[PDB]
C-alpha cells in the first residue's frame, strides 16, 4: 500500500538514514533484524497501560534519602494546586497517593475525573505511588521549591495511537584472492601482509597470515589458507577478522555463522575501514560504505548447518581468591582451568561468572556443550540481587555468546524505569559488541522504550546520535531506532518531527556563523548582525511554533527570544540561545537556553554526565548529597549538538578576568567576594559557600576516578548560589582542581587548616571511599565508555587508569590517606598548573 510508503518515508527523515537501501550488505540480516523485531514490538505496543503511557509518572521505589527527609520538619508536604489563575496550598503527608490528596482537595473546595500535572510542563502525579516517590516532588525538595502543580483532564490516550503494520571434520580454510585500493595512501614502498584470525570475544581462536608482497593499488596472493580448527568446532558468533599490516592499516569482519545458523559460503568483495592514526569499532560486521574511495579485500569460502564431588580446601580458597578480584585482573592459564574444572563449585558464586565464562575455550564444540549444560542449572543465578556492575559485564567485548550474554539481559529485566534511565546510554553502547543485529539486548532497549515516553525519548537521541556519526554500527542502530519508532505512538513521532526539524535548522546556523570570525579573539558588530537576520528568518516561516527540548522532554520550548541570542566568545564559535516557554501555566518568565556547539565530541560529554549521575545515585544510597550539576547535553551530529544553559552561572575564568584579567595572573580572593556580591543577605552566602564545599568536593573525587581531573579554568563554572560545576569533557600535572581561590572560600590559606577545609576534607573521604564500594562497576562503565567513546585505547594501560584511582586492593585507611595526600598535591602545586596554560600558548 501507498501510505505504507509514505510513512517509510516519514520514518527515513526521523531516522536519518534509510533502513531499505540495501546497496551496503553482503547478505539479508538487516532485512531479517526488522521482521524479527515485529513480534516483540507489537507485544510490547499490546499490552502497554494506554493510561499511565500517556501520563508516563516518573517515579522510584528507592526510599527517600535522609537529607530530602530533614527537610520534611514535620511529616507534611506542601503542594499548590492551581485551575485557572486561582490556587490553593493542600498540606499532606509524604506517604499520601495522588489519588488521596484528591480526595482532600475536593472536599475542602466543593461541598468526570482529572490529574494533577506539574505546572509548566508535561509532567504528571499519579498512579499508586506515594507523593514523595515522585521525582518532581524530589527535585522540589532538594532545591528548597514550592511544587506547583495545575488541574486538568487526562490526556487522551487516542493520541498515541499506533499505526497498524504491514509485512564436519575438516579444518577451515579461506582463500585470499587478493586486496585493492585505487589510490595508494602515504605512497612511499612498504610491504603488506593479510592476517586472517578467527575470533569469538575478542579470544583469538587462530590465526595465520599470507606472505609479505609488495604494497601496489592491487595485490595478489591466491592462498588457501588453512586453520588449526575444524568447521564443527566453529562456536556461533564466531567472526573472520581480516586484517592488513604494514602497522595495523586496514580492518574487515565477516560472520562466519549467520544470523540463520549457516556456515558461510562463497565469494565476497568486503570493502574495509581503515585506521587513525582495542577499541568496539574494530568489532564491527559492517562494510565500509564509500565502495569508491576505500581498501577492499576479496575471499572465497567454500567448506552448512548446525544449531559432584567434594573440592579441596586449599583450592577452594585459591577459587575464592580468584573470584574476589577485580574485573580487570588477568586469569591466567592456571587461573582458568581452576575455573573451569570447579565450573559446577564455580557456579555457586554468580561473582565468578565473567571470570568462568571467560575460561570456556569456545573454540571447542564438546566444551561449548557443556557450557549450555552448566547454564541449564541456572538456579542460584535466576536468586541471586541484580549487581548492575557484574551484569554489564556479561555485556561487553569479551563475551560473544549468545547464552551467556543473555542471562546478562534476563536480570536486567528488574530494573525499574528509574534504573534503566541511569544506564541507558551505556546499554545502547553495549548494542555494538552485539555479534548478531537481533539480541536479547536490542530487543530488552526496545521493550522498555516501548514502555515509558522518558525512556524512548531518550532511546531516540541516543541511538540517532550514533545513527548520524558512525559508519561502523548506524545500520544496526537504525533497525533498532526503526523498531522504535513503529511503536511509539501518532503523538511522540510528531514531537520527535519537530524536534528533527528544529535541530536541523539551528546546526545549519551554527556552521554558517563559524565561517564567519576565524579563530580571532573578538566577535564584532558584523557577526551579531547576521545571528539576528537568520533567526528572524527562520522564525517567521519554517521554525515550528513549539517543540521539546531534547535534553528535558517535560519541557516546550516556543519563540525565540531574539534579543538575548548570541554568538559566543570562544575559539569555536557556538550559539547560545534562548526561548521562551510554549506552556502558559509555567511559574516563572525566565527562557530554556540552549547552546549549539561544533567543534569536540559531545559523545564524551554524553558519557561522562552519565556516569556523573550513576555516582550521585551511589552517593544517595549511603545519604550523601555532592550536588553535581551534570547539565543537559546531547550529541545530534558529527562533532556537534546541544548543551542545556545552566542559569546564574559564569566561569572561574571569567571572575578571575574581570577585575584583571592580566597575563596568567590569578587572585586568591574574588571568587569569594564574587558570591558574597551575588547573596544580598548573609544567610543566602554562607549557604553559598556551604554548597560550594560540597560541590567542589563532589567534582574533585569524581573527577579524579575518571582520570579528567585536570582542567583549565575556562571549564570550571559556578553559580550564583555556590555550585561549582565542570564542563566541556569533550575537550607538571594536578589529580583535580582545587586552586587558592577554591581554598579561600574554604576559609584556608597556603599550607593551613580551617573548619570549611576539615569539612571538605571530610566530604571527599565519605565520598571517594563509597565509590569504592563499588568499584567493579565504575571499572566496567569506565572501561566500556573508553572503547565505545574514545578513538584507540589500551586494552591495558587506559583502562587500568581506574583501578589505580580506586585504589583497589587497599584497606580503608590506606585509601583515606592516599585520596588526602592527592588535595595536598594541588595545595603545593597552587597556581602552577593555570598559569602554565599561559606559559604553553607562547610554546
Ligand atoms: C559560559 N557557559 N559555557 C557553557 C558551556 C557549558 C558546557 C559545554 C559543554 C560542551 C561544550 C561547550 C559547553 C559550553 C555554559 C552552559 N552550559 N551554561 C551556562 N553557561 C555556560
Amino acid at each position: 500500500s501507498e501510505e505504507s510508503q509514505a510513512f517509510q518515508r516519514q520514518l527515513t527523515a526521523l531516522i536519518g538514514y534509510d533502513v531499505t537501501d540495501v546497496s551496503n550488505v553482503h547478505d539479508d540480516e538487516l532485512e531479517f533484524t526488522r521482521r524479527g523485531l515485529v513480534t516483540p514490538r507489537m507485544a510490547e505496543v499490546a499490552s502497554r497501560d494506554p493510561k499511565l503511557y500517556a501520563m508516563h509518572p516518573w517515579v522510584t521505589s528507592k526510599p527517600l534519602p535522609e537529607y530530602l527527609w530533614k527537610k520534611i520538619a514535620n511529616n507534611c508536604i506542601f503542594i499548590v494546586i492551581h485551575r485557572s489563575t486561582t490556587s490553593q496550598t493542600i498540606k499532606v503527608s509524604p506517604d499520601d497517593t495522588p489519588g488521596a490528596i484528591l480526595q482532600s482537595f475536593f472536599t475542602k473546595m466543593a461541598k468526570q475525573d482529572f490529574v494533577l500535572r506539574v505546572c509548566g510542563r508535561d509532567e504528571y502525579l499519579v498512579g499508586e505511588t506515594p507523593i514523595k516517590n515522585f521525582q518532581w516532588v524530589r527535585h522540589c525538595l532538594k532545591n528548597g521549591e514550592e511544587i506547583h502543580v495545575v488541574l486538568d483532564t487526562p490526556p487522551d490516550p487516542a493520541l498515541d495511537e499506533v499505526r497498524k503494520e504491514e509485512w564436519c571434520d575438516r579444518k577451515f580454510r579461506v582463500k585470499i584472492r587478493g586486496i585493492d585500493i585505487p589510490v595508494l595512501p602515504r605512497n612511499t614502498d612498504l610491504t603488506v601482509f593479510v592476517e586472517a584470525n578467527i575470533q569469538h570475544g575478542q579470544q583469538v581462536l587462530c590465526q595465520r597470515r599470507t606472505s609479505p608482497k609488495p604494497f601496489t593499488e592491487e595485490v595478489l596472493w591466491n592462498v588457501w589458507l588453512e586453520f588449526s580448527i575444524k568447521i564443527k568446532d566453529l562456536p556461533k558468533g564466531a567472526l573472520l577478522n581480516l586484517q592488513i599490516y604494514c602497522r595495523l592499516l586496514y580492518y574487515v569482519n565477516l560472520l562466519l555463522i549467520d544470523h540463520r545458523f549457516l556456515l558461510r559460503r562463497g565469494e565476497y568483495v568486503l570493502h574495509m575501514w581503515q585506521i587513525s592514526g582495542f577499541n568496539a569499532d574494530k568489532l564491527t560486521s559492517a562494510t565500509n560504505p564509500d565502495k569508491e574511495n576505500s581498501m577492499s579485500i576479496s575471499i572465497l569460502l567454500d567448506n552448512h548447518p548446525i544449531a559432584r564431588a567434594e573440592m579441596p580446601n586449599q583450592l577452594r580458597k585459591q577459587l575464592e581468591a580468584i573470584i574476589a578480584t577485580d574485573p580487570l585482573n588477568p586469569l591466567t592459564a592456571e587461573d582458568k582451568e581452576l575455573l573451569w574444572h570447579f565450573r559446577y563449585e564455580s557456579l555457586k558464586h554468580p561473582k565468578a561468572y565473567p571470570k568462568l565464562f571467560s575460561s570456556v575455550k569456545w573454540g571447542q564444540q564438546e566444551i561449548v556443550a557443556k557450557t549450555y549444560q552448566l547454564l541449564a542449572r541456572r538456579e542460584v543465578w535466576d536468586q541471586s540481587a541484580l549487581d548492575v556492575g557484574l551484569t554489564m559485564q556479561l555485556l561487553d567485548c569479551n563475551f560473544s555468546d549468545e547464552n551467556v550474554r543473555a542471562i546478562a539481559v534476563q536480570k536486567l529485566e528488574s530494573l525499574e524505569d528509574d534504573d534503566v534511565l541511569h544506564y541507558l546510554l551505556q546499554l545502547v553502547q553495549a548494542v555494538k559488541f552485539e555479534p548478531y543485529h537481533d539480541s536479547a539486548l536490542a530487543r530488552f532497549l526496545l521493550k522498555r522504550g516501548l514502555r515509558n515516553k522518558r525512556i524512548g525519548h531518550f532511546l531516540f537521541w541516543f541511538l540517532r546520535s550514533e545513527i548520524a556519526q558512525s559508519r561502523h554500527y548506524q545500520q544496526r542502530f537504525a533497525v533498532i531506532l526503526e523498531a522504535y519508532l513503529r511503536g511509539c505512538g501518532t503523538a511522540m513521532l510528531h514531537d520527535f518531527t519537530q524536534q528533527v526539524q528544529v535541530i536541523e535548522m539551528l546546526q545549519k546556523v551554527t556552521l554558517d556563523i563559524k565561517s564567519l570570525s576565524a579563530e580571532k579573539y573578538d566577535v564584532s558588530s558584523q557577526v551579531i548582525s547576521q545571528l539576528k537576520q537568520k533567526l528572524e528568518n527562520l522564525q517567521n516561516s519554517q521554525l515550528p511554533e513549539s517543540f521539546r527540548v531534547p535534553y528535558d522532554p517535560g519541557l516546550k520550548a516556543g519563540a525565540l527570544a531574539i534579543e538575548k541570542c548570541k554568538v559566543m566568545a570562544s575559539k569555536k564559535k557556538p550559539l547560545w540561545l534562548e526561548f521562551k516557554c510554549a506552556d502558559p501555566t509555567a511559574l516563572s518568565n525566565e527562557t530554556i537556553g540552549i547552546i549549539f556547539k561544533h567543534g569536540d565530541d559531545l559523545r564524551q560529554d554524553m558519557l561522562i554526565l552519565q556516569i556523573l549521575r550513576i555516582m550521585e545515585s551511589i552517593w544517595e544510597t549511603e545519604s550523601l548529597d555532592l550536588c553535581l550539576l551534570p547539565y543537559g547535553c546531547i550529541s545530534t551530529g558529527d562533532k556537534i549538538g546541544m548543551i542545556e544553559i545552566v542559569k546564574d552561572a559564569t566561569t572561574i575564568a571569567k571572575i578571575q578576568q574581570s577585575t584583571v584579567g592580566n597575563t596568567g595572573a590569578f587572585k586568591d580572593e574574588v571568587l569569594n567576594h564574587w558570591l558574597k556580591e551575588k547573596s544580598p543577605t548573609e544567610e543566602k552566602f554562607q549557604a553559598a559557600v556551604e554548597r560550594f564545599v560540597y560541590s567542589c568536593a563532589g567534582y574533585c573525587v569524581a573527577t579524579f576516578v575518571l582520570g579528567i581531573g585536570d582542567r583549565h579554568n575556562d571549564n570550571i563554572m559556578i553559580t550564583e548560589t555556590g555550585n561549582l560545576f565542570h564542563i566541556d569533557f569533550g575537550h607538571e600535572r594536578v589529580p583535580f582542581v582545587l586552586t587558592p581561590d577554591f581554598l579561600f572560600v574554604m576559609g584556608t590559606s597556603g599550607k593551613k587548616t580551617s573548619p570549611h577545609f576539615q569539612k571538605f576534607q571530610d566530604i571527599c573521604v565519605k565520598a571517594y571511599l563509597a565509590l569504592r564500594h563499588h568499584t567493579n562497576l565504575l571499572i566496567i562503565l569506565f572501561s566500556m565508555m573508553l572503547m565505545t567513546g574514545m578513538p584507540q585505547l589500551t586494552s591495558k594501560e587506559d583502562i587500568e587508569y581506574i583501578r589505580d584511582a580506586l585504589t583497589v586492593g587497599k584497606n580503608e585507611e590506606d585509601a583515606k590517606k592516599y585520596f588526602l595526600d592527592q588535595i595536598e598535591v594541588c595545595r603545593d602545586k597552587g597556581w602552577t598548573v593555570q598559569f602554565n596554560w599561559f606559559l604553553h600558548l607562547v610554546l
